[PDB]
């Protein structure tokens, strides 16, 4: 019913055999078959299939209202199997601020096997119109962006990819299944880095793929066979029981992220602020019209460097670490932490400021997250 | 010192900081870093480095007598980000009865990227000479193969591919580095599915790749940070612990081929046996030369698939099911498990006949194998 | 500072070496040395301390404000080790319902230890009073208890252990850190089933202790390190990471017991409702003074076993299993699984008639819990 | 048939739902009923049973030719769970030399409950005679003990039980059912600290009991479930994986014990060896006739302290470590590190010397750990 409820008993997580209320951890890689050729049920080899990771599986295609999951050892893992999908000569559109890894995928890795990838402007879905070649295959968008939360029309971008013959991939890491469901919306696969905030507990690496097509999963469930980026059965299991909280922890989230927003609005040190809340956020109302509720990622801006460090110094409760989506909160800063490639100029011209500081917001009290970041903004 | 040894206490597999004498298990995606960019132990994200991958691959680094070692979520993975060195328009040399999955892989996903595959009888060295184009760029041989146990001299394939400027990579799962050092005879990468023997109890499915290369180091650590094919630190850590036995398990599957082999020659209900080991076996004296060991997969020839069927019912300890490598022993017919789709007249061409039956020496006590295989044969 | 904040920073839960945001899980079982009793970082065999378990012990001593923590292999691990700080003559008075597990261990192992174990109501504190001998050594407390949810006045139950030179002990079970802090009302011990909420996810067996008193947690630690009850490493993981999220949940689950509490009431079907949140209920007042939320079991009176049954049968979200504080909502008969060998006419002058349903609610959509359990008991 | 394959195939360590040749890690804490009561492979709460440590119990019950096994937190919860079996008033009889753990749990723990403990010296079996009082209850021996390695005859001790109405226990951790098998002999119930040579791998704490008693296992259980010290999942799952490969690890051991102790003999700096393979040991006659091998505990006097840590100081590959039965050798001195506590001149008249080195023999090269722990000597 409601999503709570699915949250705690959609999908497969019980073992059918004992009964148990989890799902048991298959550290194996193989199976007895009684007669050659004759599974029990269904499993042969690990990589193939292996019941802990079937159980994930069925978790994300449930949350996402797929019919096929698949589970990868990294959200890059999972960007990169979709990615080969394609062929050499084949073209990609994706968001001008894609996700650093997955800019790193495409322009390292995939163009030396004739993929060709163009970045284009998203938040107007013409600018994707016009993009298109003969030759372009796949669409593929992050939506809200790192690290300025860019917001793209998702409904729009799978009627595009839809009259176009394309390929339409969301990249849905930073709104999660609770709020945000491309499949519905007519896009075709849908993943996620279970890293951040599915697994929820900054304690396992994993990528996460949700089809309703037939046909795509059967070619995803060969490159997955064939390539063997497979999530492990215990990272698996860690999965399946970190979304089993995920409702709690993205509405303790929202609540806190509604108030720091407040805070950091009203604050004389702190410049602009980017999050798709904010009503002068551009597409604030096509977010609200994809999803019903936020990403907890918030950026904004301080003076300088020297302020940016200088707050993370301040605070008791925000932690200075990589990731996002953890059960504490995590600040970063873009332009030191993962921009620092991109020459000043550059990033100052896209808005990466040397004062651009970025929170994860977590499920510590609201009131301490307030008031801990507005004291340590106070310093300065 | 000697190789027991060398088991036990290569590589990095303690605690530095508390002194436990296993390494740990770091379930963790993040690490806190005290300044910005400062990492307290050179840690920063899993996908990038995590201390127990660290120690799994500083345990294989140290076995193959390399520099580096990588570890993936499978054999297949190591072997995708192994040919993810080459670009479209480069050709790779692999020995013709490659393993079914690497023959999948590069044929039916890697062809579709632009790198093209000629399947060579590597067991002439000067097939190899023969094979090389202008836009050959890797050399990919398994000693001995799949599954009538195909032995290609490795030192002779180290000098051919330096003459030429390829790359060249020993795929070493059935040997073992117990028994077979393909990096000191010249070889640049050598890798492992080590769901085989190394793990060795059949409860992980994991790659392992090894070399001494700086350069070639340093683009697979980026191929790996990219494509996001990691080993899990679980995984890990049941990687870490397998291969501590594996001198002990190496040398009693030894000791069991041996006496195998012995009854299946003289046995009326066997044609021909397939392993390197036997004199009139082709480059048994390359094999002697190049390893002081044998792997524990042997095949041999019953009269047909009825006899196959009536042979695997028959035994008491030979477990039918895929993988090699395991504790137990393990029995399957190629032409009906691994061979089934290539057309029957074809596969008897190769020898793969309908009557072939693959086995898996475990360390059940050798006696106990010996006769059980026995009486099953005395069935037919 | 708020206890949200205070679950997710409080004890040590990162690595000091690594900088890892979650504990490392230690699957060892010794510690190198050295010199000869030079220990790096104070271990040197895991049943005498292991850093998991130092891990969770130290989150459970400062949920509760004590000293120090023990984690145990199950709730009656815990206990039992609690027991025997007693010695043979030695008497302890438990209230009269206590949990079956506890009394099981004490009226049928510690009396042939010569244990003396009296049960008293101490719903009236007097009752305490009126039982001490001068033998007597223990008050052992739950409050609430199973499965009627009877309340124990802990500030005066304390105020006579001490008078009367007792070691106070409460089982915090149902009512969790989150929300009851029996030793900031002047108590000796607090302990819990992990197994139950604190864990939260039906995944760990396991018991926790803490104290503040020195020479008590002295007694613990020999008796825990001699007797070795101990929680292993990967089970005291599970159990910090399932803290972690314990105020999500027990706030959700408290939000969802009130509006079924008020259907309850409501509803024909039903008869009498057990819990502490009514205003009738026996000691609501001393609830409301000494926590500040509620726990989730309720139970509730149907007719007869048929309806009981049918109500179970009837549900879409209610779990028939045993257990309770699980992210699943747990429904029970205790007269037929539970208390099912006490003879009837007893449980019935209990109050353990054959229409007592106990429900454990979960953290599912309030309104889905409601709307289920009403349907459901729309079909009687 | 023969032991290596009866560690292989004994027991129950498959799925038979699934096939999958390792038993898979059930962590979980309840399960689900189909009705009340009816349990759908009779698990209903892993305190009372759960089907990975079912396994491992199943694991130790077959390789000690017993009915019922027993898988406890620690070898210490162990035996505590069968000292439990007695009542107040009862004595038990122990060889004089038990393992320090044990000494402290019955005579600062179980004597406070008025358990009433004789040390006797059982090498010779008419003292076990003359010490049974009317309240003797229970006889418990390990054979070979720690440091000294001393040994008594089983059978006989099996049979003054029986004649005396004793239940009989032998500690078998030194031996393991590799290579003795007390239940074959008489003894009612047989127990190991899996911690050591079980385990292998210093990875798990743990505890066995085997018997082919049905009342004696009834009574076993009933305690288990009551106070509670069960072994969880990951380590039950541990412990079945490290037992695959206790014949190999036995036999290595085995090999090095023999050449280790051919050099202690012959080197100069060396006096007294303690270990039951030497003709002139006390009982050898009886341990032979008892065991088909030898444990790898060695014990052998060097001059004084400052030899002793100097020996540790300059071996390579002896581990400066509590425990035994690791993969890695160990090495210690009583005196210092188990035995401090006694007075010096009670350890001197005891045979526990200044220069007394204990020695755990790994499974390195054989040739490595003799010459390493021959020069090492050598240095003094
Ligand atoms: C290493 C990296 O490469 C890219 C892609 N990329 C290439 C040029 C360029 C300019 C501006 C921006 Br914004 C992104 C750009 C993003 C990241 C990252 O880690 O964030
Ligand atoms: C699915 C598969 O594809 C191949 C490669 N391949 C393609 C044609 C062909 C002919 C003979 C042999 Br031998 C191998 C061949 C091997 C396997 C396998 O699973 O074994
Ligand atoms: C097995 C069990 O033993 C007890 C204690 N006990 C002994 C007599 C008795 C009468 C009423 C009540 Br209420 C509890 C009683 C509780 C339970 C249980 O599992 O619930
Ligand atoms: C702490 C400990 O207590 C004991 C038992 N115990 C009591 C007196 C006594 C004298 C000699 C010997 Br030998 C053992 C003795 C053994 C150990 C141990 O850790 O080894
Ligand atoms: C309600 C419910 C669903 C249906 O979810 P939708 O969001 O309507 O697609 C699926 N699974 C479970 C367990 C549910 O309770
Ligand atoms: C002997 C030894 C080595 C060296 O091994 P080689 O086979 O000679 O390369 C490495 N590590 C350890 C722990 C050793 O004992
Ligand atoms: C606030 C806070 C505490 C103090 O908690 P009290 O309930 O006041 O005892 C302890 N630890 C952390 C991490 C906190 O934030
Ligand atoms: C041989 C065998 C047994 C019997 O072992 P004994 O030592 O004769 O009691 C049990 N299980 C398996 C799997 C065996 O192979
Ligand atoms: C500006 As539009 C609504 O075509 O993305
Ligand atoms: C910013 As990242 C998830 O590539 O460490
Ligand atoms: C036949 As040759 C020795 O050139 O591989
Ligand atoms: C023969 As296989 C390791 O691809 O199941
Ligand atoms: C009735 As009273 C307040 O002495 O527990
Ligand atoms: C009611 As119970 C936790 O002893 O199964
Ligand atoms: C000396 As005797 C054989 O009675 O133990
Ligand atoms: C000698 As010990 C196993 O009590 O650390
Ligand atoms: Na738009
Ligand atoms: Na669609
Ligand atoms: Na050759
Ligand atoms: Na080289
Ligand atoms: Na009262
Ligand atoms: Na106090
Ligand atoms: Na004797
Ligand atoms: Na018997």
């Amino acid at each position: 019913s409601n999503k709570k409820t699915k949250l705690i008993h959609g999908g497969h997580t019980t073992d059918d055999y004992t009964g148990a209320v989890t799902t048991p951890i298959y550290q194996t890689s193989t199976y007895l078959q009684d007669d050659i050729g004759d599974l029990r049920q269904g499993y042969e080899y690990s990589r193939t299939a292996n019941p802990t990771r079937s159980s994930v599986e069925s978790v994300i295609a449930t949350l996402e209202n797929g019919k096929h999951g698949f589970a990868f050892s990294s959200g890059v893992a999972a960007i990169s199997a979709v990615v080969m999908l394609l062929d050499k000569g084949d073209h990609i559109i994706l968001n001008s601020d894609v996700y650093g890894g997955t800019a790193r995928a495409l322009t390292k890795v995939f163009t030396r096997f004739g993929i060709e990838v163009d970045f284009v402007d998203t938040t107007h879905t013409d600018s994707i119109v016009q993009a298109i070649r003969p030759t372009t295959k796949m669409l593929f968008i992050e939506t809200p962006s790192n690290p300025l939360l860019r917001v793209t029309d998702i409904k729009k971008s799978a009627e595009i990819a839809k009259e176009h013959g394309l390929i339409s991939v969301v990249d849905n890491t930073f709104m999660t299944p609770y709020y945000q469901n491309p499949l519905d919306l007519g896009i075709d696969i849908v993943l996620h880095s279970a890293t951040k905030y599915l697994g929820g507990h900054s304690d396992v690496v994993a990528g996460l793929v949700a089809t309703s097509d037939d046909k795509l999963a059967e070619r995803l469930a060969f490159i997955s066979n064939s390539t063997g980026g497979i999530l492990g059965p215990q990272d698996s299991y860690l999965l399946v029981r970190g979304i089993k909280t995920l409702g709690l922890r993205m509405e303790q989230i929202n609540r806190s992220v509604i108030e720091i927003i407040k805070m950091l609005q009203a604050h004389p040190a702190v410049q602009q602020v980017f999050h798709p809340s904010i009503e002068s956020h551009l597409n604030h109302d096509v977010h609200m019209a994809q999803a019903d509720g936020h990403t907890g990622v918030i950026a904004f801006e301080v003076k300088n460097t020297e302020s940016a460090k200088q707050l993370i110094k301040a605070t008791s409760y925000y932690t200075l670490a990589e990731s996002l989506g953890a059960v504490e909160s995590l600040i970063s800063v873009p332009a030191l932490m993962t921009h620092a490639s991109i020459p000043a100029d550059i990033r100052a011209k896209e808005g990466i400021t040397d004062g651009l500081v970025r929170i994860s917001v977590g499920i510590e009290d609201t009131e301490d997250l307030v008031d801990d970041l507005k004291q340590a903004l106070d310093t300065l």
